[PDB]
């Protein structure tokens, strides 16, 4: 090799660290998400709304790092592989940053009235989902396979748990049409943990590619 | 002075671009077939779009692979190499595309086994916008046209707004006698994914402005 090769390397492990960060900013979005939602609370919904931002030129910025490491270095087979992966996932990350401030969004519609029901399953799709989140993008930046595989598991779960929340709603909206406005605030939300969880299953089905690639 | 990697990196490059547009194509005739299986509770037709959705996901692997060995082998310079992440990011947007209408496609086969609930105006102009979304986004990128791109930003807010016209309209469904319950909220999603396939086409004409606003 020559000279600045280790550039590449300096370059690569910054990008990496950037990435994690914007999934701290990921799972940071999902829990204040979910507060609001639950406690009705207007500050902490706008509260997310604005660092959804933060979470957007995380993105721009992440892939604009990538380029350039390709332009300037020229990696090889593992490094570019490693780098197109970024690439990808930090776009999965911004589309789950991005679902939450859409749950964001709906706690506020909801917060001008009575819950309807206790939140007890947008809750444990919630805290499946950040754990998701988090070992997803574990798996990806050290190639576990064995950690990816068991958030491809969960996701059945988040699927499954999602179903649930369709037919206990249904009987709602069934038993006093008035709930129709809450009931549907409350599927989109359970629309959106679903989304941000096959998401998050990118991520893993990527960090095996990457992993396969070894 | 010459170098013949630069003509096999042309060749590689125009063949590749050619892929993603038989892509788009498939994408507007999933779509295309899913609406007439959703109005004509038509299930033959469905089964098809599901089937069909395979050929898409290949197609979406075929491009990336292409993309990377691409860059691999000929080390290209600035305006290639940002076409060629272009085409690895919205390859991606076309393939989500894709998987929206084998929704409408699996819903359809489910809104079959019933009366409309009714007519599907709505649902109607939404995909017919979306369908022309999808090709000009996709035109658009191809040969840089902000002009054209801008048109399909426009569009969305359309779509946007049709789909709320849409979920006022069920309210009143369900509204009017519960049983319909089932039937709009499947109707419901239906309106949904024509949205989702909107704002993707939508990323592809904002990446083709990434492109067009380099040259």
């Amino acid at each position: 090799g020559g000279g600045g090769g280790m550039k590449l390397f300096k370059e690569l492990e910054e990008t990496k660290e950037q990435v994690i960060k914007m999934a701290k900013l990921v799972q940071e979005a999902i829990d204040k998400a979910t507060e609001a939602l639950n406690k009705q609370n207007v500050e902490l919904a706008e509260e997310v709304i604005k660092g959804d931002d933060t979470i957007d030129l995380l993105e721009v910025d992440i892939e604009r790092r990538c380029i350039r490491m390709i332009a300037l270095y020229q990696p090889e087979a593992g490094d570019l592989r490693m780098i197109m992966g970024i690439y990808k996932i930090v776009s999965d990350l911004e589309r789950m940053g991005d679902e939450a401030e859409n749950i964001a969004e709906r706690a506020i519609l909801l917060a001008e009235e009575p819950p309807l029901k206790p939140y007890v399953n947008i809750n444990f799709m919630s805290e499946i989902v950040k754990e998701m989140v988090n070992d997803s993008v574990i798996s990806f930046i050290q190639q576990d396979t064995l950690l990816a595989k068991k958030v491809i598991e969960k996701d059945d779960t988040v699927d499954e748990l999602y179903h649930q929340l369709e037919r206990e709603l249904m009987t709602y909206v069934l038993e006093d049409p008035r709930n129709i406005k809450r009931a549907m605030h409350l599927s989109f939300v359970a629309r959106h943990y679903e989304r941000i969880a096959d998401h998050a299953e990118n991520v893993a089905e990527a960090a095996i590619y990457l992993s396969e690639g070894e």
